Parts: structure tokens; sequence; C-alpha cells
């Protein structure tokens, strides 16, 4: 088959339809318009976004398709260098950092991170026990302080002491200002144009920012001999048992920026739209706000405990099946190849899984694939296979994800368990897209149910 394709703008071809604050919601709309599959043109470059699972397993088929390094991932390098999220496949250091980080991010090693994500948590929830009557949360901004804080503690030992603050921590700015620079990037007409000497000068300030400071904290780990309960404890002890190599610091400093990076503000997002789903659907809420009062039988959670909040985790999918806060990941063809019987692509050929399409396909989830109904996920062996892939795909998947599921967790239950939620402006959902989404401006009133912690 010939394939679709969205309006053209002359010489820039399908190009300006990015040039957008909201481009994967305006890519979801053309998807809606064209279906499947549609051709994407830019001066210089082609892609094809893929919206079925029909096609999505198929690219997904590792012996035919790889990961490809997409616009912002390929800015995003220059200061997560080759770090596991910014690495190709076929680097030497992503295996090997693979190898090594994969065990410390297992359900299992969760287990160690567990207090450490408890400390944070309990200053989310004494942050909102001492607002007073007329005051209200502001929801995307205290969850990344809680996200952006709970990685800092588990991946080097380091407090941004983000609830102490309104402008965070210089490390904090910078990073997200970096993110900024890679994502505004993408849209400037003239990239030399002296109007720019500034934003280059400022990322360049950034970057020595972010590394100035982890370089002197794992100077500082390798000069006090000290072993933590966090990443960088494994990352300075840990060989891969493939090369036999270990990381060496400057990788080591990589991951830690990317584990910041790419983690912070996809799970904050996650906790935001749970929120935002559950305030919504109050029934629901109820659901979920029973879960943890049966469960969260104790003054601060367990481990054990949070692996039993079932209807909170079916909560956190739905909310992932609706809007997945890391939405779109970019593949290419292996060597030359038929997609769908119908497409054929030549070797280095370009795709991107739209996965807010994907989740929305109702040849697999029936046709009210906009409503929310955490019971879709009552029974995950009922999902077909590549159905939901929220955290992406194979050996390329999120490594954090169990990271990022047992704080939200953890997090949505105690929640739930220590207060009532009211969505006291009828909130009107607005996503803002960054590497990832979130609803901004989500506010709500709580009111404490004064359980003690
Ligand atoms: C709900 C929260 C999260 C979601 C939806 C999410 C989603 C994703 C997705 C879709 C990918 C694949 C990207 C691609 O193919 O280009 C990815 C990769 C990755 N994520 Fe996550 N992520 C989340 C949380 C986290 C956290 C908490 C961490 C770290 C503590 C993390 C670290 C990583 C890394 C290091 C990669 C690269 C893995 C590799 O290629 O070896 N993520 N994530
Ligand atoms: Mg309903």
């Amino acid at each position: 088959k010939e394939m679709p394709q969205p309006k053209t703008f002359g010489e820039l071809k399908n190009l300006p339809l990015l040039n957008t604050d909201k481009p994967v919601q305006a890519l979801m709309k053309i998807a809606d318009e064209l279906g499947e599959i549609f051709k994407f043109e830019a001066p210089g470059r082609v892609t094809r976004y893929l919206s079925s699972q029909r096609l999505i397993k198929e690219a997904c088929d590792e012996s035919r398709f790889d990961k490809n390094l997409s616009q912002a991932p390929k800015f995003v390098r220059d200061f997560a260098g080759d770090g596991l999220f910014t690495s190709w496949t076929h680097e030497k250091n992503w295996k090997k950092a693979h190898n090594i980080l994969l065990p410390s991010f297992s359900q299992q090693a969760m287990k160690g991170y567990h207090a450490m994500m408890v400390d944070i948590a309990v200053q989310l929830v004494q942050k909102w026990e001492r607002l007073n009557a007329d005051e209200h949360i502001e929801v995307p901004e205290d969850m990344t302080r809680l996200t952006l804080d709970t990685i800092g503690l588990c991946g080097f030992n380091y407090r941004f002491n983000s609830f102490y603050r309104d402008q965070p921590h210089p490390f904090i700015t910078s990073m997200v200002r970096a993110l900024d620079e890679a994502m505004n990037k993408l849209r400037r007409a003239n990239p030399d144009d002296p109007a720019y000497d500034e934003n280059k000068r400022q990322f360049q300030e950034d970057i020595k920012v972010m590394n100035d400071l982890v370089d002197k904290i794992i100077a500082d780990r390798k000069a006090s001999g000290e072993q933590s309960d966090d990443l960088l404890t494994h990352m300075l002890n840990g060989k891969d048992p493939e090369t036999g190599e270990p990381l060496d610091d400057e990788n080591i400093r990589y991951q830690i920026i990317t584990f910041l990076a790419a983690g912070h503000e996809a799970t904050s997002g996650l906790l935001s739209f749970a929120l935002y789903f559950l305030v919504k659907n109050p029934h629901e809420l109820q659901k979920a706000a029973e879960e943890a009062a049966r469960v969260l039988v104790d003054p601060v959670p367990s481990y054990k405990q949070v692996k039993q909040l079932k209807y909170v985790g079916m909560v956190l999918n739905e909310a992932l099946r609706l809007w997945p806060t890391a939405p779109a990941f970019s593949l290419y063809a292996k060597e030359d190849t038929v997609l769908g019987g119908e497409y054929p692509l030549e070797k280095g050929d370009e795709l991107m899984v739209l996965i807010p399409q994907l989740h929305r396909d109702k040849t697999i989830w029936g046709d009210d694939v906009e409503e929310f109904r955490p019971e879709r996920f009552e029974n995950p062996s009922a999902i077909p296979q590549h159905a939901f892939k929220p955290f992406g795909n194979g050996q390329r998947a999120c490594i954090g994800q169990q990271f990022a599921l047992h704080e939200a967790t953890l997090v949505l239950g105690m929640m739930l368990k220590h207060f009532d939620f009211e969505d006291h402006t009828n909130y009107e959902l607005d996503i803002k897209e960054t590497l990832t989404l979130k609803p901004e401006g989500f506010v709500v009133k709580a009111k404490s149910k004064k359980i003690p912690l």
C-alpha cells in the first residue's frame, strides 16, 4: 500500500506540524485522521508514525528493528552522554551498563530502596498535613519535588531538599533548563542565528553545573569509602559479568544525570495524572482509598504492604494507558523488511511508536477508549501481547519501571490513606509536553483524615 501523509508546507514538508508546544497531541489528532500509519517528512529526514497494535507488534520484533535516537534525545546526549537512555544498543557502554545496573533495578532491589522512598513520601504527606484551611496543592509541582528528591536519595544519597524550596537546587534548575534547550532546539528556523548565542552559553553553563556536582559526589564517595543503599555504591562496586569491566567515572556521572533526567518527570506525571483521574472519577477514588485504608494498617508502609495495593496498581496502569508519560519512542530497520505485509522498508528507515494511540486501538481495548476504567487491568493475562507499552520495548525498555511503579504505588497509597481530595476549581485538563507529559495547572484541596504517621 501507498502511505498516508499529513499536510505539507512547501519545502519544509511536514516539519512545521511540530512547531507547537503540544506536538504529540498534534500527532495523535493526525493519527485519528489518517489511521495506523502515516509518513512524516522534514528537510533531510523521514519517519513513519505507527498507531495500531498490529503494526507496533511487528516494530517491536528486535530481530527486525532496534532503538533509534529521535530528535530531542540526540540533544539530550549533550549532557546525558552514553548513559543508558541516550546510547545506541551497539555501543559498548550500553550493554556494559545494562548488565551492571539491571539487578539494581529489579523488583527484589526495591526492598533496599523502600526506606529512602518512604523518607521523601513522609515529607510530602507532612507538607500537606501542614496546609491551612484555605490553601490548595499544586499537584505536578509537588510530585516533581517528590520524584527528584527520591531519585537523588536512591541514586546517589544526595538531598535536593525540594520541599524546603521555591527555587529548586541549582542542579535541578540547570537540568530542567538543559532539557528545555534540547526541546526548544527542534523548533528553530535558524539554529545558527546570533539570537541563540545566549541559549548556547546558558546550555554549556548548565552542563557544567550538572557535571561539577555529580563528579564531586563521585569523588567524595571514592575518597570517603562509604557504602550506602544507593545506585552509586552499586556502580562503584559492580563489574559487568560479560566484559569483566566496571563503569568508569565519567559514565557513572552520565548514568546519574540520566536517572534524574529520564525518570523524574515521567514518574511525577504519572502520579499527577492518576490523582487527576481519581478526582474526576469518585467511584474509583473510593475503591482505591478503601484499599489503602484496608492494606496500609501501619504508620508507615512496608515493602510487603505496597505490593498488596493491587487496585492502586490498576489505577496507575490505567493512567499510563490513557496518558503514557513518555509517549513516543523511535526505531530503525536493521535490514530491508516489509512491515504488515504492505509497507516495504529499507535498512536504516525510521519508525515512531505513538504509545497514546496504541493504547486507544479499539480493536484491542473496545470502543470506550477514552474512559478511565482501572478494571481493564484486573487480570493482566487478558491483555494481548504488545498492546500496552508505557515502558517501551524489549532490551531497550525502561530499566526504571519497577522503581517508578513502587514509588508511585507507595505515594498514591499514602496520599489516599491520609487525605480526602476536592477538585475545587473543576480543573480543565491541559497537558504540557516536555520530554514527557503532565497536567499543567492541576490543583486540589486536601482534607486530612487525621491519621498519625
Ligand atoms: C512512569 C514513569 C516512567 C515511564 C512511563 C518511563 C518510560 C520509559 C520509556 C518508554 C522508555 C524507552 C525509551 C525509548 O525507547 O527511547 C524508557 C527508558 C528508560 N528509562 Fe524510563 N520511564 C519512567 C520512569 C523511569 C525512572 C523512575 C527511571 C530511573 C530511576 C528511568 C530510567 C530509564 C532509563 C535509564 C531508560 C533507558 C533504558 C535503556 O535503554 O537501557 N525511567 N523509560
Ligand atoms: Mg466511570
